[PDB]
Formats: C-alpha cells, structure tokens, sequence
C-alpha cells in the first residue's frame, strides 16, 4: 500500500511491516474495532516522527499517520488501516521526564510518557501534577488529547487546564514549540484535539507540593436528590476546607445483589449491609460520594477534626460512612489493585462499549429518572456508573475540548461514565443498545448530552458535537492537517 519511495529512505529502518508487528497496532482496550496498518513506526526520536509526516504531507499518495499511546481508546481511534500507526512508546529512550525544582516547579514529560511514571519522578523531589484521570497506565499525550478528568478537576480543571507548554509535530510535519503566549491557536487547538492538529511529544506540566497520605471516604445515599445536592455543596467554593478530590459512583441494586462478595474497597460485611440498604424500600440503586482529604505532617494533627467538621455538613445515609487512611501514592494508583482483581478473574481482558457524558446541572435530576430510574432500574450489567460534578469555570473554551453549552448561567455540570464489561463478547450488543437507549433519551427529553472522549462515523454528528466551535475546528485543521492525515480513527475529516 505505502509509496515505494518510503522503503530507500531513512525512516524506513524505523518501519515494521510484518504481521506481528501490524497485529498488536491493529485493535484496542475496546476489543470491538479490529483494523490493521500497512506498518508501525518506532521513532527513535520526536524528529523522526516529523520526518514520516512531512513525507506522507509531500508524497503523490499520502497515507494516514495515527500515534499510539497505550491503546486505551474502544472505538478504534489509534488504528490506521493503509497507513502508519507510530509507536510513541518508542521515544522512551533516555531521559524523557525532567522535573525543574530550582518561581513555580514543573515537569517536563515526553507524550509517550505514563503518568504513573511522570508521578514516580516527582515524588523523588515531592512534587506531583494537581490532576490526575482515575487510571495511571495512560500517555501524557493520550489523556491531553482528551482533557483528562478526575477528582480533582472540579478545583483545578483538567488536565489539559494544567499545561504550560507542548511540543507539537503538526500535520505538515512542523515540530513547533506552543504555550499561551507562543504559537497559541496550535497549543488551544492541541489541548483535547483528538490528535487533529499534531502529535504532541512533550508536555510542561504544572506541579504543587506532594501529600504524604490521603483520609479517603466514600459516603452512601438512595436519594440521588440529597447525593447531588451534597456532591454539589463539596465542589462549591464554601467547601478551602473541604475535598481534594471528589468523585461518586451510582450502583445498580442487581450489581450490588448478584455481583462479587467483596470489592478491594469494600468487605463482604460492607456489601452485605449495602445490600440491606438497597432493599429497604423494595430494589433502589445506591449511589456513592467518593471523597478524599490529603495530608502531610503538617496538617496531619488537624485532619480529623476537618473530616468530622466536613462530614457533619453532609447528608448521607446514617451508619453508611467507609473510610480508608492510606499513603498518597497507595490513592492516586487504587485502580491497579482493581485491574489486578478483574485480570484475576479474566473479566480484564473483554469487550468496553464505554459511554461517557457531560450532563447540565438543571437536568440531572430529569436525567437520573429517564436512565436509571426507567432504563437501568432492573438492569445487570458489569462494570461501574460514575457519577460527579465539575466547575465550568476552570475550562478554557478556546480549547479544542467540549463543555455543555445550553446553561451559560450556571457553573456546573456532571461527568456520567457507563464503563460496562461484556463478561462474554456476544453480550457486546446488549450494552450499545443501552449506549443507544441513553443517547436517544437525551435528545427526546431535550437533555444537551455532550459526550466526552466522543466517538461519530459521519461529520454530522462531529459538527453537533462542535457546535458553535465547529467552524474554528475546520479551519485550525486546514492550516495544522490539510491532507487530513493524522488519526483518522477519530472520523472527524475524512
Ligand atoms: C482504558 C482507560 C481509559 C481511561 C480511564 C481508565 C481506563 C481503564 N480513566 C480515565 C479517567 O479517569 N479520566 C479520563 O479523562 N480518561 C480516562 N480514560 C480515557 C483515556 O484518558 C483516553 O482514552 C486517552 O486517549 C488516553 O489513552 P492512550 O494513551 O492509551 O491513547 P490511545 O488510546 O493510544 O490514543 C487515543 C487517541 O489519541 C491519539 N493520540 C495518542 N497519543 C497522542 C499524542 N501524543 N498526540 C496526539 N494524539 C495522540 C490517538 O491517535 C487516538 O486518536
Ligand atoms: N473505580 C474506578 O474508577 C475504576 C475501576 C476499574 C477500572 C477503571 C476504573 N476507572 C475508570 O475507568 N475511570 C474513567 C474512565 C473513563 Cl473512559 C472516563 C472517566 Cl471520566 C473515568
């Protein structure tokens, strides 16, 4: 497929072209979506990224050029069939990670970089980034490309809110150098642009003095009404003395019942008087604030009189409280240890027709009734609900990433994540039937559903999901990617 001028060329000793290699580029976490590339590109160097770029942009046959993180994606959005898929992993060789301790710290990371390691670095000079997204075996340029949300982006903003600097390889194969003030309708573009407008291969990353332990709490409720209103007073600027990081989960009453007889998180003496509670006024759905309050030596002698002071503002259901102390380290990785159970189990290594939603404040309630009150209510599926608000106020629109749009008055609007496992593959239709349910109740209620980590096959549904941003998005991609090359997985110019 790729032009024979490519192969006497020196970035062809960085090509593979045989079938091992194109099979571990050719599916995803998904499990859904199987397209194998021509080859993989493994850049010794982000130059050489540049190199294969500027040679598909020039060539009379351009091929597509799709960098590749840790393939966390399900929709297949890092796969390019009859093109190249680069290998980002490749540039970590040496040093890829430099923390400046010395005015303010950052941390210089490669793309390729996890942030599970960025993190290892810092805590060396007990630094670390503000926020983090719940699962650290993700690239820097990964999460970017998306916003990277977590619990603590109510207070900071995502990810992509905490970026000084990029490194970009363009569409052209231009490696330019963009921040705020240099270069900023690439580095705005870049910042959750779903790699339309350049390989980002480095990120300058905003850094804050390190906790030594977290006091993490997750707090029971059957009324969603009282659990938003409390998730919504802990994200509120009242509660300085509050939540480092706060998330919530909801748990359908079937998964609680007929699901496993311990979680790391919970004990079965726990998951049994959840279930007692979720049976109490017939099956009912339990939903979670999952809260965390850091610590150092320092604040450690007044932590607990500010979680009793904290909790006692809350109305979650009494007796229903669950509490871990660990280290900070032990907190940002929790997900390990869950991954570890599930591979146990091989309920790992399966099919994620994940949906992800960003839901306005004034509809939750409305939304809440239509999906899990209606769809969902006698529902069983595997896998976890989150659940939590965010503060508009800590993202910058003039970043590629979509908020909801229809409520400029209010501030706040609610991450919802259906992160459903197909136990068996043939139960795969059963949950995009749900995805579907979801969305087709969304625009029959009028509920402005945004999707977050967004998957369309036609321009339409991209143009919809744009809105008022669309006409900016065409025309930064005609100056960063006219021959449209680059992850062409996304299917937002093809
Ligand atoms: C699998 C998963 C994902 C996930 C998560 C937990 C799990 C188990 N938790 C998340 C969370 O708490 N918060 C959040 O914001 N996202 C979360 N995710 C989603 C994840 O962040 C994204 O899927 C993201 O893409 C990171 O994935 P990764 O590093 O594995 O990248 P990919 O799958 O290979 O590629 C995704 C798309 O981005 C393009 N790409 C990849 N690298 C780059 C660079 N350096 N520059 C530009 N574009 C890039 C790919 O081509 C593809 O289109
Ligand atoms: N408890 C967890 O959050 C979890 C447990 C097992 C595997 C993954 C986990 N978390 C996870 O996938 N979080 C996530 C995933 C996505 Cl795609 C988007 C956002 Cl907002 C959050």
């Amino acid at each position: 497929g790729l032009p024979g001028d490519l192969f006497g060329l020196g970035i062809a000793s960085r090509i593979r072209t045989d079938s091992n290699s194109t099979a571990k580029a050719a599916t995803d976490f998904g499990q859904m979506v199987r397209a194998a590339p021509e080859a993989v590109f493994h850049p010794a160097t982000p130059a050489d990224i540049a190199a294969l770029v500027r040679f598909s942009a020039t060539s009379a046959a351009p091929f597509p050029v799709a960098p590749r993180g840790q393939g966390h994606s399900w929709r297949g959005q890092a796969l390019a069939p009859g093109g190249v898929v680069v290998d980002m992993g490749s540039l970590g060789r040496g040093p890829r990670i430099n923390v400046s301790a010395a005015a303010e710290p950052f941390v210089d990371a490669g793309g390729e970089q996890l942030w599970v390691d960025v993190l290892r670095a810092t805590l060396r000079h007990g630094l670390a980034p503000r926020v983090w997204t719940d699962y650290l075996r993700l690239t820097v340029g990964g999460t970017l490309s998306n916003a990277g949300i977590g619990g603590q982006a109510f207070r900071h903003g995502p990810q992509i809110a905490n970026v000084h600097e990029l490194d970009v390889v363009t569409g052209t194969g231009e490696m330019v150098t963009c921040s705020m003030d240099v270069n900023s309708d690439l580095f705005m573009a870049a910042l959750g642009g779903l790699g339309q407008f350049g390989v980002i291969t480095r990120a300058r990353i905003r850094l804050e003095p390190a906790p030594k332990r977290v006091r993490w709490v997750r707090l029971a409720y059957t009324d969603v009404a009282t659990f938003t209103k409390d998730q919504e007073f802990l994200i509120s600027n009242r509660t300085q003395v509050g939540f480092d990081y706060v998330e919530g989960q909801v748990q359908l009453n079937r998964s609680l019942v007929e699901g496993p007889k311990s979680t790391p998180f919970f004990s079965g003496a726990d998951l049994a008087r959840l279930a007692g509670l979720a049976s109490r006024t017939g099956p009912t759905a339990i939903y979670y604030i999952e809260g965390a309050m850091y610590y150092t030596e320092d604040t450690a002698i007044s932590v607990d009189k500010k979680m009793k002071a904290l909790l006692d503002q809350l109305s979650f259901e009494p007796g229903f409280p669950f509490t871990k102390d660990v280290t900070f380290v032990q907190f940002l990785d929790r997900v390990r240890e869950e991954e570890r159970v599930l591979r146990s189990a091989g309920a790992w290594e399966v099919p994620h027709p994940w949906l992800n939603l960003f839901v306005p404040r004034s509809r939750i309630l409305d939304f809440d009734d239509g999906v899990f009150k209606a769809l969902l209510k006698d529902a069983n599926p595997a896998g976890i609900i989150l659940m939590y608000p965010m503060n508009k106020d800590r993202w910058d629109d003039r970043m590629t990433a979509m908020t909801p749009a229809t409520d400029d008055d209010d501030n706040v609007f609610y991450a919802v994540s259906f992160l459903w496992s197909a136990l068996s593959a043939d139960d795969v239709p059963q949950l995009e039937r749900w995805n579907k349910a979801v969305l087709d109740f969304c625009d029959r209620s009028g509920i402005e559903c945004k999707q977050y980590l967004p998957h369309y096959t036609s321009q339409d549904g991209w143009r919809r999901h744009f809105g008022a941003k669309w006409s900016r998005i065409a025309e930064l991609k005609a100056r960063y990617d006219p021959r449209a090359l680059l992850s062409p997985g996304q299917r937002i110019f093809p």
